[PDB]
């Protein structure tokens, strides 16, 4: 009842190469209609100048929308009024699909992206499910093996005791690693509050993906490869969680089956 | 897999949506009307001033409006976000669909939602099973009444006619969407991606407010079916191929 080591490594790459494949289908499929609401506002701000519309409620009523729908499109900080969606964005995006988060912070506009998507999902999501298995297992165990050195020493002092300790320790060594480090990190890179980053993390991992926050979707960001990294994280932490989530489902079932 | 014990969760879980929606509407509604009130003013303060030919005030006019927008303001023109929308919202949470088309702003209600998930979503997985079974058991009393892999092709295409392609045709006549959009919507919905680009019950222009918890209750049976099918496939495609 186990998956083979070098088996998943072939799978995983089979997936990256599926994702990288998806990012390409999208890259040169949505590149053109990319809104880029930052340069579209200037054409709306200045257009209000060369025309100097004045003393009208009707001409204002719509502005609010023209600034709302424009703002909503990830518009500039509206105080500047003075390039994005490449692979790191397209790849990351594709990933938010199979992972089923779907941040959708950047809507799809090209009808092909919708049809292709429909298929990229129905074919992507399932493919992922396995990756988690390969990871949750081949990885999840590695760490259980690591802690071995800890419990090997605890035994030199006294069994049934070390059992519970490793169980609680592992959750933490896993938590502190997939909750805390990431939450703390998202603050020092996206200038969010502690809460927001933990709020984010939680929505990321629960894969609710509200979309209100997304680790790498600011056109003003500088580090390009950073997005896929946070993705390589989502994978890891998403997989770990699943393992710990099922085990408890049993520990909670073995005690619930006697009803 | 108790068929009368899960019926209780349909009341518990269903309450978890209402019993939870109450907080969201009581945590966000205040700052839902404030961004409106604070817009009304900023809107006419400028309008009634009838300024002219300037930029000094437009840089502000813009930033003045965004503030109101960030807190969730009206689109234009010059009512939204109550329990009805919260219920739906709360539900998009457990379904982990999270359309987010409508966001959380209250820094306080945000944390409330952080926990509502951890402990709220785990129950849904149970109901989709409790329902993924009753719909999985309905394969006999349904298909039996009318060689081997031949009776599988049918069940697959049974649900596509019931859950997949049924609502899509319905959504074009309810929200004017194209053929595709409905499909694209349903898939992103069912696969629970929840892109949020599109959404069934949130359009501002609706006149039937009763049919929404029905479109939502549909999501239940929807994912439940999609679960019932993955439940068999996931346990069949594995055993046959072990040594393969
Ligand atoms: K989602
Ligand atoms: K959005
Ligand atoms: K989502
Ligand atoms: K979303
Ligand atoms: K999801």
């Amino acid at each position: 009842r186990a998956m083979r080591s070098t088996t998943l490594l072939a799978l995983l790459a089979l997936v990256l190469l599926y994702l990288v494949s998806g990012a390409l289908v999208f890259r040169a499929l949505e590149q053109p209609h990319e809104q880029q609401a930052q340069r579209e506002l200037g054409e709306v701000r200045e257009k209000f100048l060369r025309a100097h519309p004045c003393v009208s409620d009707q001409e204002l009523g719509l502005l609010i929308k023209e600034v709302a729908d424009a703002l909503g499109g990830g518009a500039d900080p509206e105080t500047q009024s003075t390039s994005a969606w490449d692979l790191g964005s397209a790849f990351f995006f594709s990933g938010t699909i199979i992972t089923t988060i779907g941040y959708g912070n950047v809507a799809l506009r090209t009808d092909a992206g919708r049809l292709f998507c429909i298929f990229y999902a129905l074919v992507g999501i399932p493919l992922f499910g396995i990756l988690l298995a390969g990871v949750g297992d081949r990885l999840g165990s590695s760490l259980r093996h690591g802690i071995g050195h800890i419990e090997a020493i605890f035994l030199k002092w006294h069994p049934e005791l070390v059992r519970v300790l490793s169980a609680m320790l592992f959750l933490l060594i896993g938590c502190l690693l997939f909750v805390l480090t990431p939450t703390f990190v998202f603050c020092y890179m996206e200038d969010w509050s502690k809460l927001e980053a933990i709020y984010f993390v939680i929505v990321t991992l629960t894969t609710v993906g509200f979309g209100d926050y997304v680790a790498g979707a600011d056109p003003r960001q500088d580090s390009p490869a950073y997005q896929p990294l946070v993705w390589f994280w989502i994978l890891l932490g998403l997989a770990y969680f699943a393992s710990v989530l099922t085990t408890i489902g049993n520990w909670l079932r073995v005690v619930s089956r006697r009803t």
